[PDB]
């Protein structure tokens, strides 16, 4: 096979490594790689220093002191896969350097103490908390800074915010209400923006001329002089105005709150803050936030000019001070480590809480250790992040893409503090920043619609959770090969334009060309071009990347397609696409699926299990081969060795393919043959029919993996013991119990085997009066144990393949309280695809499969192939995605071509060049047929006549010629099958890619009849074993009402869900074929009455006469 790729827009940078967001960012998190000598301090030795230097003064007697010295962590206490085959949290050991100083003379250093066992990132990029794989998401919100945002309902003037998280810590507004009040709110009630200044030192003559001589609104702050002429009284005026009624005297405190340390921000001194300062308002800050402690008078470079930019924005242009939130310049992204880092310090904090109390507690000096340090929070805290937190999920690795974009969503719902789930409908929908930082396509449509989304290609999160997104720079009529990862906002003040331009190298080709300025398309001309687009991929998330010709599909439906792939089963059978953008091998590559050649050398043995190759560097190391693993969705992960025994392997060569990789390329589903034309009724609205054909060779094949799980419970009664003895009625059921109590490995289960043998004891607490007399009539000794044994739940099973027992003497597990031990049982079964499947395409056809035809009678072409699916042609007019039809036409002449493509995402190929490799195929498909012997059909020339008349092909030309025409139009003729005779007309046909989507446990149909029903609410309830029933509502239950459903209706309300005593005779009546029973009360009615009869109320039902009539059959009477 060859690869032609047709688009040329010279790729100026390799795609940027996948996972660097989740890998990075726990990098900076935890800078443990290297010593505490290196410089970059920020997550947790931040977080660490932070909190550590814990001075506590006077309350009896202090002066503590204890000091942080060097943060180190080293040894997992167990590795990886022990983590999951015992249920592990991989997690490192933490400890660093702590000593306590003491007013008296003695430092006592307790070196270390291990609080904390903090996870660790899988090199791929994913986490191991309890068992299964797990991811932190990141998130987005509001960066704390300044803005001015116009006035709620008054039309009038805009007002300024100061936003300023962590949650404690104020929050600023200033707004001007003319009659006599201006407003300032910290927590909620308003005073003076002078008194403040004035308590600064900031006094009516120096302030009002400078600042606002330009801006006469300097009138409202001279306005109350009384009070502006005395400077630190002011202080305590203040003071006064907040309200508790405190003590006027208080030299420095509460100034210093909202002066240097905590409220204001720690976050790193330079660029944090002080970055949407200088260049949004005010040149300097003196001190990370408006801090100070040195003489007593404090210093504010930041009061001023926010009010001076006020009195700037309401006045004129100094500049056009509007701040569109939404500016990703103003919207920042968290990665993991500061997720965790914060998680960490907030556990700092609770530790560092309980250990003040402690400076008190101990008696004299020996307190450094066990009296400070207590682990229990720092443990509960970071613990409760990694399983609990809203953000961190099961890693969904249907197959490895998935997996992939879980890793690098985003999310809203988080903190609380950032977007709740009121909508701030203008932040869900896509921004115009969202350009190469966030894909457009990426959103759930439905509920939570705008408040997700995994990012973009070549984006990156530079110094601070700031999207970046690569743009190249073209000074004048010169297009450059750098690239300047810009924030959002510095975007705006640039005219950019899009890759499409004719581009010469460095020439620009086009006078009026397109660009645009601010979320504005311009014509803009070359010599006003100042920067770039970097690439057409970059614009969206490598999700939606993998897309054929994303340009002529929809943007709704090309979502469908970007989700479908994200439910990709691997199959046994994994094939590329006949037709690929480009990514598909970098997907593989940046995902773990495949496994790579590290240096240049030769392969030594290659197992089934391992590749243990022999690099030039005189070394060799075996490579391992998950053989068949289970995914956390049941789907087969084995990598298949692809290397022969002694072979010079290129570095970076794939020894070994992943779950579903066929040559180092994704594949996912399978390129099959297909005529897109409308069969019986088989394919009607969304129906596909396929061909038998594709089942005999084992072509939609999966292998799944269920984990059935028993517990032996420790009851009152007795111990549940596990053993090969089912009390009640068969050896026929004990056969492939083969081991005395567990399933033999390799055994066929289906519904209804035991899987594992248990036995609990009989009653409550008392044997059986009547169960007694029968044990004694035919077998009086008869083991009174109840037969509550693991089965095989409806629904299916397959050949057990591995089984886990721990019991009493556990070697390193955790085993629950009461749990005398457990029994896992892996089961595996092979899916090939059938009626009830579903299959789609990247472009978002989604379909189900409705009918499985032989190969005998299915759409066949002049040669004898047949087609393998036939899809309906209406539904590709309504929804908008032509790119499917132009794959199936590119698949066609690859299928005689035998030879697959690469068709970029925008600049891929092209109408005309497609045409040419159609007119190749013509000579492949009929070039043949001319020497095979034969020329034409009487059929074939008959379908010339109809398709003249048509309009497809030139009247007048020879069939064979006719013929060429046709075919480069992407149809062929093709004959019945079960006639033989033509399809009047053209018929398009070709190679296109198809995927398999995983089954949901909704999937197994859940059918029924009697079961279970809960304890307060009596309607029906499943679980484990019996399905639960449907839920009746609202909506249905008009549905019947609108009918005259009358019985119909009191069934569903009575006898099938709360009818208490009706539901028993119901069934009974049925069992005795009795025309079932007159609906009695329902239980929703009476538990009513008396949750009714709770409160004072009576609620008595009555008769013809108002007279009693009675509900509760019996038991309201008294005695």
């Amino acid at each position: 096979m060859e690869i032609k790729r047709f688009g040329r827009i010279r790729e100026v940078i390799p795609l940027p490594p996948l996972t660097e967001i989740q890998v990075e960012s726990y990098r900076r998190a935890l800078q443990a790689d290297v010593p505490p000598e290196k410089r970059e301090n920020v997550g947790i030795q931040a977080a660490f220093r932070e909190t550590f230097p814990i001075e506590e003064e006077d309350k009896g007697k202090g002066g503590l002191v204890l000091d942080f010295l060097e943060y180190r962590l080293g040894e997992p206490p167990f590795p990886q896969d022990e983590c999951r085959e015992k249920d592990l949290t991989y997690q490192a050991p933490l400890y660093a350097r702590l000593q306590l100083i003491h007013k008296d003379t003695g430092l006592i250093k307790e070196d270390e103490v291990f609080l904390g066992h903090i996870p660790l990132m899988t090199e791929d990029g994913s986490f191991i908390i309890n068992g299964a794989d797990r991811v932190i998401v990141s998130q987005i919100h509001r960066s704390p800074g300044v803005y001015f945002t116009p006035d709620p309902a008054r039309p009038g003037r805009y007002i300024a915010s100061i936003i300023p998280l962590p949650k404690r810590g104020p929050w600023i507004d200033l707004e001007v209400e003319p009659n006599g009040v201006v407003s300032m709110k910290v927590n909620k009630r308003k005073f003076p923006l002078v008194l403040l200044l004035r308590v600064l030192g900031y006094d009516q003559e120096t302030l009002a001329r400078e600042l606002g001589a330009y801006g006469e609104l300097v009138q409202g702050l001279m306005d109350e002089s009384v009070f502006a002429m005395r400077p630190e009284e002011a202080l305590i005026r203040l003071f006064t105005l907040l309200r508790p009624g405190d003590p006027p005297k208080r030299d420095k405190a509460v100034a210093y709150v909202y002066g240097l340390i905590a409220d204001p921000r720690r976050y790193d001194l330079g660029e944090a803050g002080r970055y949407k300062a200088e260049e949004k308002l005010g040149i300097r800050l003196s001190g990370r936030t408006l801090a100070r402690f040195e003489d007593g008078e404090f210093k504010d470079e930041v009061f001023l000019p926010t009010l001076r930019y006020l009195f700037a924005l309401t006045a004129g242009v100094p500049g056009h001070e509007v701040d569109d939130i939404d500016h990703l310049g103003n919207r920042r992204i968290r990665t993991v480590g500061e997720l965790m880092t914060d998680q960490f310090r907030v556990g700092l904090a609770r530790l560092a809480r309980g250990v003040r109390e402690r400076m008190l507690m101990g008696s004299e000096d020996s307190l450094t250790p066990a009296k400070l340090v207590n682990s229990r929070p720092l443990e509960a805290a970071i613990r409760e992040f990694f399983s609990r937190s809203q953000l961190s999920q099961f890693k969904d690795e249907t197959n490895p893409l998935s997996s992939l974009r879980h890793k690098r969503r985003i999310s809203a719902l988080g903190p609380g503090g950032l977007t709740r789930e009121r909508a701030g409908f203008d932040v869900r929908d896509v921004h115009r920043t969202h350009y190469g930082r966030i894909c457009p396509v990426e959103t759930p449509e439905g509920a939570n619609i705008g408040l997700i989304t995994s990012l973009a290609a070549y984006a990156r999160v530079d110094e601070l959770g700031f999207i970046r997104t690569p743009y190249r720079r073209v000074v004048g009529g010169v297009v450059t090969d750098e690239v300047v990862y810009m924030t959002a906002t510095e975007e705006d003040r640039y005219t950019i334009a899009q890759a499409n331009t004719p581009l010469e190298g460095n020439r620009i080709a086009a006078e009026r060309v397109v660009a645009r300025r601010k979320g504005e398309p311009v014509i803009v001309s070359p010599e006003e071009v100042e920067f770039m687009d970097v690439s057409p991929k970059q614009v969206f998330s490598v999700n939606t990347n993998l897309i054929p010709f994303l340009e002529h599909d929809d943007a709704n439906r090309a979502l469908m397609g970007s989700n479908m792939q994200t439910q990709a089963v691997p199959l046994i059978r994994a094939q590329a696409p006949v037709v690929m953008t480009g990514l598909e091998e970098r997907v593989v590559r940046d995902s773990l699926a495949a496994l790579y050649a590290e240096e240049d050398g030769e392969v030594a043995k290659v197992d089934g299990n391992r590749i243990v190759v022999r690099y030039e560097d005189g070394r060799l190391v075996e490579y391992p081969l998950r053989r068949f693993y289970r995914s956390n969705q049941g789907t087969a992960l084995d990598q298949r060795p692809r290397v022969v025994v002694g072979q010079r392997v290129r570095k970076g060569d794939l020894l070994a393919d992943g779950p579903a990789s066929e040559n180092g390329f994704l594949a996912l589903g399978q390129n099959v043959l297909v005529a897109i034309m409308p069969f019986d009724g088989y394919n009607f609205e969304d129906a596909i029919v396929i061909s038998e054909e594709l089942l005999k060779r084992d072509f939609y094949t999966s292998i799944h993996i269920e984990r059935y799980e028993i517990e032996a419970r420790d009851t009152k009664l007795g111990p549940e013991r596990i053993t090969r003895d089912i009390p009640h009625l068969s050896e026929a059921a004990l056969r492939d119990l083969d081991e005395e109590g567990v399933v033999r490995i390799g055994a066929e289960v289906k519904p209804g085997d035991i899987l594992v043998g248990r036995t609990s004891f009989k009653g409550e607490s008392e044997p059986t009066p009547e169960e007694r007399l029968l044990r004694s009539i035919f077998g009086e000794k008869a083991r009174d144990v109840k037969d509550t044994s693991l089965r095989v739940p409806p629904g299916e099973g397959g050949i057990v393949v591995r089984t886990v027992r721990l019991r009493r003497g556990d070697p390193g597990v955790e085993l629950k309280p009461g749990v005398r031990e457990v029994v896992r049982v892996y089961v595996a079964q092979k899916r090939k695809l059938q009626v009830g499947d579903k299959l789609a395409n990247r472009h978002g056809n989604k379909g189900v499969v409705a009918k499985i035809l032989p190969v005998e009678d299915m759409p066949h072409l002049p040669d004898g192939t047949p087609v393998d699916v036939i899809l309906n042609p209406l539904g590709v007019p309504s929804r908008m995605n032509l790119g499917q039809i132009l794959e199936t036409h590119l698949g066609l002449a690859g299928y005689f071509l035998g030879q697959r493509y690469i068709s970029p995402i925008f600049d891929g190929a092209k109408e005309p060049e497609i045409k040419e490799l159609l007119a190749q195929a013509f000579e492949v498909y009929f070039g043949k047929r001319k020497g095979e012997g034969f020329g034409v059909d009487k059929r074939e020339v008959e379908v010339l006549r109809r398709a003249e008349k048509l309009g497809l092909v030139t009247p007048g030309k020879t069939p064979e010629e006719q013929l060429k025409e046709l075919f480069l139009q992407g149809k062929v003729v093709l004959y019945d099958g079960r006639t033989g005779e033509p399809i009047e007309g053209p018929i398009v046909v070709g190679q296109m890619f198809i995927m398999k989507l995983y089954h949901m446990v909704e999937d197994k149909m859940h059918a029924r009849s009697t079961g279970p029903y809960s304890l307060i609410t009596q309607q029906p309830l499943g679980g484990k074993a019996q399905f639960g029933g449907q839920r009746f509502g609202e909506m249905e239950v008009w549905a019947l009402e609108a009918y005259g459903a009358a019985h119909t209706l009191q069934e569903m309300l009575t006898l099938k869900s709360d009818d208490i005593e009706g539901r028993n005779a119901a069934y009974e009546a049925i069992i005795k074929g009795e025309d079932v029973p007159e609906p009695s009360v329902p239980e929703s009615f009476r538990v009513l009455v008396k949750e009714l009869q709770a409160l004072a109320l009576d609620v008595q039902t009555l008769d013809e006469k108002d007279n009693p009539v009675d509900i509760f059959e019996g038991l309201a009477s008294k005695r």
